């Protein structure tokens, strides 16, 4: 595998988000992914409605700005046979009813691979050859919300207690040393002004830090 990814860099992510006053960060992870999923398939890139995400997947366990699954995130475009564009279908961060419009479906998938539960090595694999990934972290330190630069570790941080889902597009490290300073880049939905115009380099190798390898998956175009 490369030393270094950067899905960015590729044409796989969209702009940094901002999920505001509602717990729907299930819903940007989710959205990111499969953004990157559509991308490699069809070529182009088109940001995707996490409202559509948030309103209609109640079925599949979700519960909009209360809280969610990526993994459910992805059942529910299973079963709906579509997801609509983020244009066609605007975020206002509040639960609403579901008003999908089929004429308006630019993503789908037929379900979605859990990467191996904390399993590093297996995320590298997924990011690797797959483009970005769905994953679950323990982002409810007060250092997470503080983060502005470098690599982020946080030594209270949790690898089963996870609260938070965000999006890995791919991974690194600083310095000269390969084999050092490594770090997976997560994309955020908090807003560009957040951390690093609104990236988070969190601790890679590091016995599976946060959490960031135990809840991984992508959804299957
Ligand atoms: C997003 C995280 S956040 O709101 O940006 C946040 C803020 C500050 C610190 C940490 C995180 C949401 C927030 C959910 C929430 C809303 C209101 C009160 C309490 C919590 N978190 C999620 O949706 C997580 C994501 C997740 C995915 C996979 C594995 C572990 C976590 N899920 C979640 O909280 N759930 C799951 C579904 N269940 C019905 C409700 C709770």
């Amino acid at each position: 595998l490369p030393k270094s990814v950067d899905w960015r860099k590729k044409g796989y992510v969209t702009p940094v988000k901002n999920q505001k006053q509602c717990g729907s960060c299930w819903a940007f992870s989710a959205t990111g992914a499969l953004e990157g999923q559509m991308f490699r398939k069809t070529g182009k890139l088109v940001s995707l409605s996490e409202q559509n995400l948030v309103d209609c997947s109640r079925p599949q366990g979700n519960q909009g700005c209360n809280g969610g699954f990526m993994a459910r995130a992805f059942q529910y475009v299973k079963e709906n046979g579509g997801l609509d564009s983020e244009e066609s279908y605007p975020y206002v961060a509040v639960d609403e009813i579901c008003k999908y419009r089929p004429e308006n479906s630019v993503a789908q998938d037929t379900g979605f691979t859990v990467v191996a539960p904390g399993k590093e090595k297996a995320l590298m694999k997924a990011v690797a050859t797959v483009g970005p990934i769905s994953v679950a972290m323990d982002a409810g330190h007060s250092s997470f919300q503080f983060y502005k630069s470098g690599i982020y570790f946080e030594p209270d941080c949790s690898s089963k207690n996870l609260d938070h889902g965000v999006l890995v597009v791919g991974y690194g490290f600083e310095g000269a040393n390969s084999d050092n300073s490594k770090y997976w880049l997560v994309k955020n939905s908090w807003g560009p002004e957040w951390g690093s115009n609104g990236y988070v380099k969190i601790a890679k190798d590091k016995n599976n830090h946060c959490g960031i390898a135990t809840a991984a998956s992508y959804p299957n175009v």
